[PDB]
Parts: C-alpha cells; structure tokens; sequence
C-alpha cells in the first residue's frame, strides 16, 4: 500500500525518491530493511524506510 512521510526526505542522487513530510508514497518493494522502492510526485525511486509510517 502507501505509506506517509514522517519527515522531509532530501534526495542526494538520481534514483532517490524525494518527498515532504505528510506526502503519500506508494510502495513498490518493501523487501530491504532500510531502503524501499516507491512512487510519488510522478517519480519512482529509492527512499529510507525509517522516514515513513503506515497510514493512520
């Protein structure tokens, strides 16, 4: 499903998925404990799992 950002994530390279606190990210691969694949703002990329939370 989607998760919601607890914090802004500032992407540092191509292929990292930036987002702002409160954004919804559609999860595409949750298999790695630390870096997940997802989609938001018309982009897809990798982001840190510990920046997000399941929807309340």
């Amino acid at each position: 499903g989607s998760v919601q950002a607890l914090f802004d994530f500032d992407p540092q390279e191509d292929g990292e998925l930036g987002f702002r606190r409160g954004d919804f990210i559609h999860v595409m691969d949750n298999s790695d404990p630390n870096w997940w694949k997802g989609a938001c703002h018309g982009q897809t990329g990798m982001f840190p799992r510990n920046y997000v939370t399941p929807v309340n």
